[PDB]
């Protein structure tokens, strides 16, 4: 039925501090995509942290079940091959790995190296670009089997067309049956999402659909 719910959620990082989230409400059905938008400091990553149990509500209720795969907004690499970085301790399957690689446009990068998927990262040899590290980090999160994918601004350092292509091939097509929360501000992502939550300084600036928002326009 419903995969993730927040109801009247208020939370604080620090006792007696200012609330980081204020009366937040949303629901995601199984297989849907929630886009979470808002300016820096609005509370988007903190919302993800609450779903992951790192931040408890002071008011309100939260529902979520099952395993989570989390993609940080800060890309990271550990010493090892590009294949090891993407599978990252999960069991290996050639078809699944290849599908993720292709959806993240990493096939083109990998094909250029003599060592192919065995190119070694994070050990002083290859220095990856920001966009390469972001696509590897996204691929790692998408390769993991999970009930809920939390993708925190995963398109760092990508030009707008590459971002659009990967949003479509990875988030929309490859992950079509999966419950997804994507922190993103881009118009097409909000338009393709089943629901949109725009945060501003902890509060719900807007919650609904892109179509509902368009209907409010003069
Ligand atoms: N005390 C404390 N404050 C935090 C922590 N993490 C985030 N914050 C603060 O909580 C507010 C929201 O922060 P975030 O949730 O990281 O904001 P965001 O929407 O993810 O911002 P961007 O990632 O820059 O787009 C901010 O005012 C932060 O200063 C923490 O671990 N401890
Ligand atoms: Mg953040």
């Amino acid at each position: 039925t419903t995969e993730v719910v927040m109801e009247n959620v208020t939370a604080f990082w620090e006792e007696g501090g200012t609330p980081v989230l204020k009366d937040i409400n949303f629901k995601i059905e199984r297989g849907q995509l929630l886009a979470v938008a808002g300016s820096t400091g609005a509370g988007k990553t903190s919302l993800l942290m609450m779903i992951m149990g790192e931040l408890e509500p002071s008011e309100g209720k939260i529902k979520h079940s099952g395993r989570i795969s989390f993609c940080s907004q800060f890309s990271w690499i550990m010493p090892g091959t590009i294949k090891e970085n993407i599978i990252f301790g999960v069991s290996y399957d050639e078809y699944r790995y290849r599908s993720v690689i292709k959806a993240c446009q990493l096939e083109e990068d990998i094909s250029k190296f003599a060592e192919k998927d065995n190119i070694v990262l994070g050990e002083g040899g290859i220095t990856l670009s920001g966009g390469q590290r972001a696509r590897i980090s996204l691929a790692r999160a998408v390769y993991k089997d999970a009930d809920l994918y939390l993708l925190d601004s995963p398109f760092g350092y990508l030009d707008v067309l590459t971002e659009k292509e990967i949003f479509e091939s990875c988030v929309c097509k490859l992950m079509a049956n999966k419950t997804r929360i994507l922190v993103t501000s881009k118009m097409e992502h909000l338009k393709k999402a089943d629901k949109i939550l725009i945060l501003h300084e902890g509060s719900s600036y807007f919650y609904g659909t892109f179509s509902e928002l368009q209907n409010l326009q003069p």
